[PDB]
């Protein structure tokens, strides 16, 4: 009722930030794990790092902009896995800081390519494995830039506003098929994606000690604060729980005001 | 104040349905009209009706999934009206009806293609025009399945979401250079199986009409609405409101 003992995962995007945080968190608990990101070196000590934990993970290197890459990814997880996934966790994604007039057809593409085509394909290809497993989820990883506007990334939110609505439409048609589908919304986490941001430009290191000022709590979130919700959303304890996207913010989206 | 006397207006996909209503709706309180669809002969056939009616309505054929055909578009439209827009209504849009699992990549291409990315672009291209015109508007058309799941349109669902956050961004970076951007999301305007379940869904027992919409629309851009910003506004008969009937 609270372990994953002896199920299968695949979280995208797991050599570090959130990503990282989740696949030792499902681990843990006692999945099985499989992750990928685009970096074999990364990859690799990543690897090691979690063999040495005794943590059961295994992994490949994947660019997700690619689609037959995802379909190359879906076999190999299907061989592994024995045709059968438990949880999927569409964490990778990245962004891009411009204004909306800014943002070229690249940029569009990176982005929604990442963030939502790259996240929903997978949810597709991995339908089959997740509905012979009897009990699957499928987690998707929005944020609080899909509530309300933040500066320098509205080609972000409209990606998470996908996400977003996606989480519902798939909750409603797989339910059925004993498939619960969520998504985890977070706050600032202080992860490589903000890190690089904020080192590239002092403008976007304002304004994410602008969001933390905002968020009621006063401080960034930890990933493993994102992966435990995430966790526990795959307890077979969270069986009524579908459709929902929840965020861990800090009460960022409650504030209003303060 | 209630009035749209002397201004500009770009409305997509004018040619029929709810584009048709809004072109008749915004030309008929007084706004210059430039519209676009697909096909010569269907907009050259509405062309006709409404400079018969006394409508100031201009047009020309545009497949808003080409992006050299967008910014074409955009180039036309700021001749015409000597660089000055006070109105742009992204009304052009498309469904496909499937199981959120047999979408395929072309459905994705010209889903996501014509709802967000054309309506997006062309957003952008047209601030200029906008910002200049120093009263400007752009108004997105989303739908009741941007708000919560429907049956076969998981992928258009998901199209619609983008949208109502964009409005929401745009909303906020270009309040300064006085635009305002709002989306009016409409439930089922004039699968029947399907649509006559949401119907009896919907408090009023029935579907819309185009003038229905329109009539927000227009509204939205009269100097009236003038605090009005970042807003969706669901012209649905109650659908979203009703959990339970
Ligand atoms: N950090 C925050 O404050 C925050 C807030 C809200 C939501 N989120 C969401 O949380 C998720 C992860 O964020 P994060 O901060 O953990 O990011 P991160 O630190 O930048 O890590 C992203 C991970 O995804 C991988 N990845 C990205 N693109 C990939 C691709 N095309 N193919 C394969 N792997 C790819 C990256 O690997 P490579 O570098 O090797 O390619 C990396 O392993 C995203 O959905 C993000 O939108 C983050
Ligand atoms: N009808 C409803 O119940 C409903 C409900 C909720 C939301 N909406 C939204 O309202 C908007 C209009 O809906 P509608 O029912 O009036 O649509 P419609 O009857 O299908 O008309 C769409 C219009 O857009 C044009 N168009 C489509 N693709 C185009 C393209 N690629 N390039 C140029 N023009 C294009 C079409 O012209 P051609 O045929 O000549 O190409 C047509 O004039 C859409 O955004 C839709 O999402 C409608």
């Amino acid at each position: 009722r609270w372990s994953l003992k002896g199920t299968t995962a695949l979280v995208t995007g797991g050599s570090k930030g959130i990503g990282y945080a989740i696949v030792e968190e499902l681990a843990g608990l006692g999945a099985r794990v499989y992750t990928c990101s685009r970096n074999e070196k990364e990859l690799d000590e990543c690897l090691e790092i979690w063999r040495e934990k005794g943590l059961n993970v295994e992994g490949s290197v994947c660019d997700l902009l690619s689609r037959t890459e995802r379909d190359k990814l879906m076999q190999t997880v299907a061989h592994v896995f024995d045709g059968k996934l438990n949880i999927l966790v569409n964490n990778a994604g990245v962004v891009i800081h411009k204004e909306a007039k800014d943002f070229t057809e690249k940029d569009y593409n990176i982005i929604m390519g990442t963030n939502f085509e790259a996240a929903y394909h997978l949810s597709q290809i991995a339908y089959p494995l997740l509905k012979a497993s009897q009990n699957g989820n499928v987690i998707f990883l929005s944020s609080i830039a899909g509530f309300s506007a933040l500066p320098s990334v509205s080609l972000y939110s409209a990606s998470k506003g996908a996400i977003n609505q996606m989480t519902k439409s798939l909750a409603c048609e797989w339910a059925k098929d004993n498939i619960r589908v969520n998504s985890v919304a977070p706050g600032v986490i202080l992860t490589p994606l903000v890190e690089t941001a904020i080192k590239k430009n002092p403008h976007q290191k304002e304004e994410i000690d602008n969001f933390i000022v905002k968020t009621p709590m006063g401080r960034a979130g930890k990933p493993q604060e994102v992966s435990a919700l995430i966790a526990f959303l795959c307890f077979p304890a969270a069986s009524y729980i579908t459709g929902q996207i929840i965020w861990a913010d800090g009460g960022f989206t409650a504030n209003g005001g303060f």
